[PDB]
């Protein structure tokens, strides 16, 4: 009963939450995780993601100077009233490094317009890109309308999608992601503190991601944390109270690390299985995966993990292409299959030539 226990999830005082394993993508806990909600400042995670995808493609550098236009003039645009700001003025020339820190650390909305026109030529075009990446990551409950998330009556996202946005940030744009852990940065003689106060929590290894609050939206946080071979990501949306912002998230992460652990049973290219092949330049095919397998399993249960496979066809016939799917690897715990991955041919086997 102890071996096969399922941990109860704690009460979370928020309208929605999810908790995923970053490597495996396993959902450990969820409530209302697809309901569409105002993402407030969590919108700047996608802003960040586009920018980081542009810098990864070499379009521009941290040291490049961005010239501030009228549209990014903090006190020239009452849409910015009450919101986090760098206090950019036109004709300023700010390094990219300083503007993307404004966005990330500070959620400065003025810095969002500066960076959108710089990377994409207009805000409208940049939002084009934001929604393109919403399509490419396969999010079913997310839509953006503005670069900052202000003035967007018809923008939305969800706990799940915002978690998946964090996974993508981490996975796809790691130099962009590694800015979120920075506790402070300085612009124009003022020091600016990162608003993610879980960074200062000495029990966990928090290094991201994004905080957010409006009266309509409540308190939002997307956090990520590590414990050696394990990274978790939580999205809490509509946090109902102040301070509970960080606390409810801390609950979820701590719980996930106490009750679960992530394992890597098999990496790309490593032979899991071997089967006879007909008509080849070799008598046998090497079978494995085309992508490292990460599984989230109850903590401590690595020793009981079993793996077996099934095959689609009675016989393999050459030519076999690289990463041709020939079957399925089953990972089992207590005699029940918990996870499945495709079985693929690791190395091409063309028809025999003599």
């Amino acid at each position: 009963n102890i071996k096969t226990m399922i941990p109860g999830v704690p009460q979370i005082d928020a309208e929605s939450y999810i908790l995923i394993d970053y490597n495996s993508g396993k959902v450990l806990a969820e409530q209302n995780a697809d309901v569409r909600r105002d993402p407030a400042s969590l919108t700047k995670m996608m802003t960040s993601y586009v920018i980081g995808q542009a810098m990864k493609a070499g379009k521009f550098k941290e040291t490049d100077l961005v010239t501030i236009g009228n549209d990014a003039w903090a006190t020239g645009n009452p849409v910015f009233k009450g919101s986090s700001l760098m206090f950019l003025k036109p004709g300023m020339q700010v390094p990219v490094s300083q503007l993307i820190r404004g966005i990330n650390l500070q959620s400065g909305n003025d810095a969002c317009v500066a960076m959108a026109d710089f990377a994409a030529g207009s805000q409208d075009a940049f939002v084009g890109l934001m929604n393109s990446y919403v399509n490419a990551l396969g999010l079913k409950n997310t839509h953006f309308q503005t670069v900052h998330g202000l003035d967007a009556d018809g923008q939305y996202s969800s706990a799940r999608d915002m978690a998946l946005i964090g996974q993508a940030l981490i996975r796809d744009v790691p130099n962009e992601y590694s800015i979120y852990k920075e506790k402070e940065f300085t612009f124009n003689g003022i020091r600016q503190l990162n608003r993610n106060g879980l960074l200062w929590d000495n029990s966990l290894n928090v290094d991201g991601i994004k905080t957010g609050h409006t009266d309509k939206a409540g308190y939002n946080l997307v956090a990520s944390a590590t414990e050696g071979q394990m990274r978790l990501i939580s999205a809490v949306m509509g946090g109902r109270t102040f301070k509970g912002r960080e606390a409810e998230s801390k609950k979820l992460l701590t719980w996930g690390f106490r009750f679960f652990e992530t394992v890597n049973p098999l990496k790309v290219g490593k032979e899991f299985a071997s089967e006879p092949v007909w008509f080849g330049d070799s008598d046998r095919a090497s079978l494995g995966v085309d992508k490292d397998v990460y599984l989230t399993i109850p903590r401590g249960r690595m020793k009981d993990l079993k793996a077996s496979y099934v095959l689609n066809s009675s016989e393999l016939h050459a030519p076999l292409q690289k990463n041709q799917v020939v079957g399925t690897i089953n990972f089992q715990l207590d005699g029940k299959t918990i996870e499945q991955r495709p079985l693929v041919v690791l190395q091409e086997i063309p028809e025999g030539n003599f």
